[PDB]
């Protein structure tokens, strides 16, 4: 009876989306014209509308709450340069992610515009006005006027001019939120309530969203199998979540193995191979307990004598950057919206994977601790560019590894970071 | 001297409105073409344009403010039972208006949908995002593709795709106010600014509409003209009013002497005819005064001795459900937006009778007390379905007997639940 | 090095505008076709960007909050007189100030509406709701249908049917604020907390604009020459420039000298020669400070022997009034505004001259004190008319002169102010 209401939200949706999968395993098709199987998945389109409920009020107001408790006076002058080292380590994990992902083309197996678009990412940075940006956004077309045709320009303008395309511009408005966000703070404690204003808020809209989570086994299993229904095949799906998975697993190794280290052997001089020696079961640990926030006191406890640290930062920084810095995290939304894009087979557009990358690294700093809590992070970005989001379920499905896989990396890289700043400090 | 600053106001709307139709009463039309008749109506435009003014800052702010109050702790374990009874006798009472009208069928003297709309409602009762549902929403419409037709679909497809369509949605509000209202409640007290705010500005936007009020005497004197001038007719008029008048207090009466004296014989198991012999004074003297509100002592110091009932809910519940519950009132909305829908001869669309009875039952909870008070009922109903209110003058020009029709049956409906909730307590 | 610190913003802008006078002072045009042209003169159309970011925020909070501190208690019943007069003659100098720039037609050297348009202003007055007004507002236009035309109207009808056009009504917005403010603080201080909140995002939200002005060094140099290179001509430039110039400065001195003398002698029966006589000193520093908040002791310094003022008024009101009434500024703002339209050559729509003039005399209560702070009062007012703004910079080349021509004249209008009611005070 005690086991009854420990785990029964995660037991109750494996229930139903191995049912709806069941319910699909029924003979081929039995199913009449799309008349019939259009509303047969209503609950799908309306458990994604509850989805796109509240992305405008949390991305509003999280963020800038966030923010405003951001630089905290400096008071460490050697602390901008540890943010500066997450920025760009999250950065880099990103971009190798994405070039991998590219590289082995998961998914892939079963009008043009010039590359002068960047400014209009550029003009897409700055709305006109806020409530604009709201629903509908620029964007440039190339069309043909035939008038330098008359001498000397035949059949050819390529005259570029803007239009306005529907969809909203998150790029076009975390900008905007961060600089009222460091705005509201600096010129002191007389607009201090409206942050305590905000800092509300949030803690009010998130709450819904676990009401919302109770709603979730139901609708899946009408989906899944009516995603199933139709399709008749079954190797292509496995075949794709397979090397999917197996290409995630392989860049988070490969980052994880790699990219710090030598970052640590270029300030330590002294062998990596002696740090973790004495910390093989605080690691294996961490693995194990699939969440690194409940495993924090091991880092320090072993830490503490295995390693030369310090008293002071070893207590004093460590906190704050297991909630902000998320490593493996990044490496799974760019893998994810990388298949879904090569599903759909919309384009490269080495614009939007400018992008991309950078909602991607720009929203590391929201969910965490929580496992599967960059679904939210995954959702805003593919809003970002306008895909349909009907695909989201089969990748959670599988999240029980990568959730091991990517915990691991997460914690290793602000531990070796928090090594690394007691080097430099060792060195005054 | 005295007497100029009692009730001058209602004196004035009378005098103009009089005023009005002695002007509209001169020699029959002395026009020119409809280029001079559009522009001498223009003050009925403008006061139509100020009552749209607020209609949405009121529906979001002091329907979150009234459901920030609602659910005091659940104190009466019981007390839900009376909330219940009073949603369903609401319910009951506008069903059986709605019937009888359309029975009756008053004002009607002088491209098409399937039955599968249904969803369409529950699609708009979620938007998508909170800026698009202020101006326009969701609809589907059939049309023909041709792409079945080359087998066995010849002519016909019927395939259902939406579009959107201006006009916002009140009903894919009110659930969310409700929602958000709950939710800043329920996560305690340090959420209780924000509720600080919010039953802040009704008090701040309610005051204005006064101001309005001042007003409305000078406009409808306008417009009342305008629109007997070109009709030529007064016997259809005067009939129609008065059909809608007979059938409306028919309904008031048919409710008021059955309904509920059925349920109170299920459970009491004694004469009802034994309840009201004490009480006929305190009636009379409730339906001379047209305010309940004013009667209220008058109820429970009658009945404190002439029946045996309780002191506690004599003073507990009584003041609570006086505000609340309206019975009438539901009545009045529910024949006043059938009657100007058999004046347009729109549609039947049960599916819009299904939307104005949820709208009129969930407004059952706004404007109570002052008499005449659900004019901004009827307006926002009507809004609801997007139907000219330029007829809206001519119902508030005889509310002063409706409104001694309905106040009796609502102090009487909620006096026979406290009634009956003693008899509950006195089975124990 | 304590001078590089002092104005070296100033300093910085000027070399950046003389900078790009160079650059486009380069051989005669050097350039492509238009493709290279339009993509040379980006930071232009962001500078113009950035300055239409915050137009909404700053005019529906700060008028607001501007508006919530007015009527203080009406505690001088002679008080409102003085706000009559302020009113008067800031309407007096914008009418004689646009009829004389009419007169001399500055800049003008290098589908018709009929009168009756006046209605559709005092539609657009009352914007359907608030989220519709602020992207697009109402517009009539005439139509034939030839409905008429079967008898007696034939091929012509005029029918007048309102359209939606893009682009807000700050017009549709001002009145709907002052009401909201003047309401938040009638009720008493139970909403007092809301005046705090909007107080707040003033301050919050004008720093951001300093930040704003760090870039506009660097952006004007790019479009200024981007603007030259084309023309090829300068004495059209310099001519119109110096007409303009001319024109402000004369209409300057005209009303100065002039409307408020008059009034004086109206009411003194004596010599307003003696009156400034005693007064050339503190006259010619104020004209050398080119500011006249820092010369505000020396006015009531020397007239507190030199003229027969009373002691409560002189340092009662004085310091309120040199903040809201603003003079010469209107004149800036009209002057320019006109001499923008007729560059453009637009049209006169006397129908728009009520407009741009209710709004100039409607924001002479928002930037003062600091110098050239009426550049935002000349954005919005264009904003107003959906002008292009590209045209910004060549005004405030030359704004160290009609400062000068313009804070003397504000200074000596409520100064006589102050005198005239000092007189009225001795009539008791």
């Amino acid at each position: 009876a005690g086991f009854l209401r420990r785990q029964a939200l995660v037991l109750l949706t494996v229930s139903g989306v191995l049912a709806g999968a069941g319910l699909g395993a029924a003979l081929r098709g039995l199913s009449l014209s799309r008349t019939q199987v259009t509303y047969l998945a209503f609950p799908g389109e309306m458990l994604l509308r509850m989805l796109r409920m509240i992305i405008l009020p949390l991305v509003v107001c999280s963020l800038v709450s966030g923010a405003a408790s951001l630089d905290a006076s400096c008071l460490g002058r050697l602390g901008g340069i540890a943010v500066a080292y997450f920025g760009l380590t999250t950065l880099s994990a990103s971009a190798l992610a994405v070039a991998l992902a590219f590289i082995i083309k998961p998914g892939s197996g079963a009008p043009k515009e010039t590359v002068d678009s960047f400014l209009d990412l550029a003009r897409n940075l700055f709305p006109s006005n806020l409530v604009v940006a709201a629903f509908r956004t620029y964007a440039t077309d190339y069309k043909v006027v035939t008038q330098n045709s008359s001498s000397g320009n035949v059949t050819h303008e390529k005259i570029p001019i803007g239009t306005e395309i529907e969809g909203m511009n998150i790029l076009g408005l975390v900008l905007f939120a961060l600089v009222l966000g460091v705005a509201l703070k600096k010129l002191g404690s007389e607009g201090e309530d409206l942050i305590r204003f905000f800092n509300s808020l949030n803690e009010a809209t998130m709450v819904l969203v676990s009401w919302i989570m109770w709603y979730v086994p139901v609708g899946i299993m009408f989906l899944v199998g009516s995603k199933i229904v139709e399709m008749k095949d079954i190797i292509v799906l496995v075949t794709s979540l397979g090397k999917y998975i197996f290409a995630s697993i392989l860049g988070h190794v490969i980052h994880g193995g790699i990219v710090l280290p030598l970052i640590y052997f270029v300030f330590t001089r002294k062998n990596p191979f002696r740090f973790l020696l004495g910390l093989l079961a605080p690691f294996a640990t961490a693995f194990a307990t699939c969440s690194s926030s409940a495993t924090l006191p091991s880092m320090m406890k072993c830490i503490e004598e295995n390693n030369g640290v310090d008293k002071r930062i070893s207590r004093f920084i460590l906190p704050i950057g297991a909630t902000v810095n998320m490593d493996g995290a990044a490496i799974f939304q760019c893998v994810a919206a990388v298949f879904i894009a090569q599903l759909n087979n919309v384009e490269l557009n080495a614009g939007q994977i400018f992008t991309i990358l950078v909602t991607a690294t720009a929203s590391s700093v929201g969910a965490a601790g929580v496992p599967a809590g960059g679904v939210l992070t995954i959702a805003i970005i593919l809003e970002a560019i306008g895909l349909p989001t009907h695909d989201l379920p089969l990748i959670l499905a599988v999240d029980w590894i990568v959730d091991r896989t990517t915990t691991v990396v997460n914690v290793e890289g602000d531990a070796l970071g928090a090594g690394i700043l007691h080097h430099l400090n060792q060195k005054a």
